[PDB]
């Protein structure tokens, strides 16, 4: 009970993937290694099944067929990311530009456009060239700013004449937190037995992301936007935080939880400074902005992409980033979960969380232009069932219907959401989860690489066509 | 403490693999489906990890590099098998001969020979054309004999001018038992919830294997052997059976255990009749041979290949099935003390001296003129989550082959004519109902990427053969 | 006045090159970066003309024609090196083996052999995978030993069936000194404005080279030598050190100079310990060997390759650094009279008799069973602005090799077992910190176009070998 006509004429309906999850060919066409190749090969124990993105889902060789499947689905746009170390195998310009790399991206872009699908490009989806991680600690050093800026400028120059949507960073919170607080993601720092400091390094990292984001955005605005007529944004992720009870302590807890996950990025981008809860609780461990950086960060984006998956209740907690917001999160109220628990135990289906998070963002940061750049659902990778059975993902269709209805509710109530992107288009590699689960609307055989549409892909096709 | 000089000059040192475990390309070059394709795709729950031989380890596309690795190892001969349905997609002749299939095998053979490696070929390693399974129940029907014979004659004609060693069947016991008694292997008959009858079908199946084997052997002997100067045999498997105590009951039990696993095949090939314990216990459920088949089965092989992995103690036993027809309880323990070091799946125990005893028993009991150890090897867990650096270092496997080779040498010195030894498998490959959860290779294979890398064991073998 | 008949029948006459100086294609066929790529691209000021090995002289694409030129010269053997990161782009095994890399080397080897030229291979000529430098400081860490060992074992396995001569390291002195004392070579540590410590790091570096060398040698001896019938050594360099006057001080100085440049490596390989002058002068800054490493280092080589260019007078000397730890002043002058004709950079002086003395000294002092002269050659200015016609006529270089060959012959007649002589370099190539401002080849190479042309010296060598 949600149709296409419930949405503005110009709203975009799309899907996406990322380089490391999809491409494979990690050691072909002269790609240099990223921190995810490293993390995955040097310490396979860190992955649920010891697997890696070596072949991933083999998109680098199979792009023509992939795009054929995108068109059969009726995709209006495809969000994809460029492997920084595929075009610049050493991260910096002095290590050289990889011509096989740029040929691939041009071939991919051109083939999308030839099928009437609009390319939308993310510069950074976690696959930092290993060269820069080694040279100076990657995003632990301010050195990352200029190198990220040359890479950005290269991309704008090389590809930008045919791309209208540029994203600097995907999920800088997940990057910073999982990579430098939990040690769950590359480069695997900050947890028990790991090399960093979870009280220091997560804050250094996002500080540097924010400065790097800013440089790419100026670069684009000053030297490419007028010519190429596109826009650059960033994509942020958040859970919705619902107060457990209605006491003040729990409403304050919600403020903090939101502040630390989303405000960490969104506030600098609105007033040129961190949330005040962060400033007050984190003190000297939170870096300051120079007057000039502060000022230039204000409104430094053309849109905010939003990634949403679930919501959690929230109350008052009884050194690390993970404990700095003084907030206990739980998925239950009185032994009753906030929404149906999916495989894994983390993702609960709470469609109304998307509504609330979209309104909250508008009300709190007054963002001119929003998108839902990632929305989707986790399914167990059951070996031992047929494709005929695995295909029938009724639950995923329902999931997308319910979430779309929440997006529409938000548009009707005044939030400028301009598009919705299913994540992921394909079953692909799942970072620390390897290949034990599936997010796609297109089934992919994790060994053979055979592609087959799931029932949800057929619903999406019908939905877009309305 | 075993070297090459301990073995006769002409002894062959080799390794092997089989079509379905290695080739991949199940739906390329116009291959017809086999019962192993069917089994694994229609019933993935029957496989430990739901996997299949669809890509296997991609030998069909990677053969030039594979043979390069064989030569780096010093392999003197490689044992491989022809996928019946890769050359005849419908099993029968009327369904047509597949040219892409025959070109592959020709390219594989020529490539072996160009590298000084002797091709030795098995016609049937379990991958029966699905067409034949469906038309008449495969080996459940006497119709299998003529079609197997055409298939054999075709191979002898097409390839036999360059191959000196033909095998008809690999492990007919495992095929008939796992396939028609336990329902663990294709076609998945005979167990709880399955389609056949474990009291009937296992015996009908090997009766027809023996009769099919016989036709292929006559075909070769009468029409190809003089020209091509090769030999055909069959390859059998057994565990060694040790009496648990020394009481009569246990010695009789060992005779039964051996009779039902090995005598099932070897006795028809010796006196043209089944072991006497079988005739007496199985009665009307064991088919008889015609006078003429009986006589022609006698000595109807040029060699017996022997596949050995482990030994088990054996004692008197306490739903009608082949599995319980020999009245023998098998156990790996004496007084809580295992017969030898237990390996990964809990089944294979390392008992080198079992090979010695099994070889001596075979000679003594069936007086087989020519023996080979066609499969000898050890099971290693597929540990995901360790580096190649670590998985490579298979000291245990090197030890395993050294100890077993010593046993083979012991047997030769004692008068049994063993004429060669083949490591199984050369490569990590698909492992039937266990899928990809373990490894048997001396060459490491990444089960996704297909990248090959030599294990330390492969380097020991290289040195051993060179002595 | 020296001919082929002056040398034993089996003496080898050859030439050589190294991966980074010749191959080019630094970012093709999936090669991973080396510390020489890094050094030259991150710090072009450190190079005489800001140049690099990016294209080098394009040997990687032009090998078929290169080998044609080797055969026209009559080369009996070619010494080349494998780019560690061309075969293992991340240095370690976990980062994966690069198939395009191994195919290249296979094609290079096969092509040499098809032209009657014996491949002889160096595992390490300075181009350490950048990955390894970054993960743990390269040779600054004992972690280098195991990774070098895997790399060696991989090469022995992959290529060793067709190569009879393996070298572990080329010029470990030059590597450790230029790289960690002067900061002149990658990784550019130890000099003014640089990152390391010239008193500490040079000694840590060669300690680990010796230990890495040792592991590769055991690997070969234990697992490959019997099969492949080859030999592994190391290649050392020295100047000859002549006492300036005949006073004691100067004879002691020569002992020190030789000890610190050559004894640094040869003594551990002889008695399993460093020269005594080193132990006494360097004290706690010279690492010790474990009892077990000490013993295994003794005679841990099949041959010593010797690289010689020049000689220097030597006297007693008048910031803590390896360079000043031997208390030896070096000078090329006696009484304003140079030790021999000064060549292009002001460093290499032509002193043929220095080769004789250095070879005799090596025998007398370390009793090395087998020697080779693995690098001998002369430096010529890269004059832009003259025609090929003129640059071709390198009479001086012909003279140079004639005089040095006479010295080698003198040494053989005097009892030192020199078993071969290799002109360095075969081609004009990249010259490390000097870039492309000079030439060492007997084959002219245009440093832009890559066009090859034989020099007169190449024609003399052709005739000399043919005698």
């Amino acid at each position: 009970v949600v149709h296409r006509r419930d949405f503005p004429q110009d709203f975009i309906f799309g899907a996406g993937g990322s380089a490391y999850q999809c491409e494979g060919a990690y050691n072909e066409g002269n790609r240099g290694p990223s921190i995810w190749d490293t993390f995955t090969q040097r310490s396979p124990a860190k992955i649920s099944d010891g697997s890696n993105g070596n072949q991933a889902i083999n998109c680098y060789h199979m792009y023509k067929e992939d795009i054929k499947i995108m068109k059969q689905t009726g995709l209006e746009s495809y969000r994809f990311s460029i492997s920084w170390s595929r075009v610049l195998p050493g991260g910096r310009l002095a290590a050289g530009v990889n011509k096989d790399g740029v040929k691939f991206y041009h071939d991919f872009i051109d083939e999308l456009l030839a099928n009437g699908i609009k390319p939308s490009v993310t510069l950074f989806h976690w696959d930092l060239p290993q060269a820069l991680e080694d040279e100076y600690g990657g995003f632990l050093s301010h050195r990352i700013v200029d190198d990220f800026c040359e890479y950005a400028e290269f991309c704008f120059w090389e590809f930008g004449d045919k791309i209208k949507y540029w994203t600097t960073f995907n999920e800088p919170h997940t990057f910073a937190v999982n990579g430098y607080a939990l040690g769950e993601f590359a480069p695997g720092r900050g947890g028990k037995g790991d090399e960093g400091d979870p009280a220091i390094e997560p804050y250094v990292v996002t500080h540097n992301i924010l400065l790097a984001h800013k440089a790419a955005v100026e670069e684009y605005r000053n030297k490419f936007q007028k010519c190429q007529e596109g826009e650059i944004g960033i994509v942020l992720n958040s859970m919705w935080m619902e107060p457990l009870s209605d006491v003040q302590a729990d409403i304050d807890a919600q403020k903090r939880a939101l502040d630390f996950m989303l405000g960490w990025f969104l506030e600098p981008l609105t007033t040129g400074d961190y949330p005040k809860s962060m400033r007050e609780l984190v003190k000297g461990r939170l870096p300051k902005f120079s007057a000039d950086d502060s000022e230039k960060l204000k409104g430094c984006y053309d849109f905010i992409g939003m990634n949403y998956y679930t919501a959690t209740y929230v109350t008052n907690a009884v050194l690390s980033y993970e404990t700095d917001d003084q907030v206990t999160k739980t998925f239950e109220r009185n032994q009753k979960p906030i929404g149906h628990a999916l495989y894994g135990g983390w993702q609960h289906v709470v469609p109304w969380g998307l509504y609330k998070l979209l309104v909250y963002t508008k009300e709190t940061y007054h963002v001119p232009v929003l998108y839902v750049t990632e929305s989707g659902m986790v399914e167990e990778n059951k070996t031992k069932i047929l494709l005929s059975e695995a295909r029938r993902d009724a639950e995923r269709t329902d999931y997308h219907q319910k979430h779309l209805a929440s997006v529409r509710d938000a548009i009707d109530d005044g939030v400028n959401v301009k598009g919705y992107f299913v994540w992921s288009f394909f079953d692909n590699f799942e970072w620390n989860l390897g290949y034990i689960c599936r997010y796609g609307i297109i089934h992919v055989d994790y060994k053979s690489f055979e592609r087959y549409p799931k029932e949800s892909a057929i619903w999406y096709k019908n939905f877009i066509a309305g």
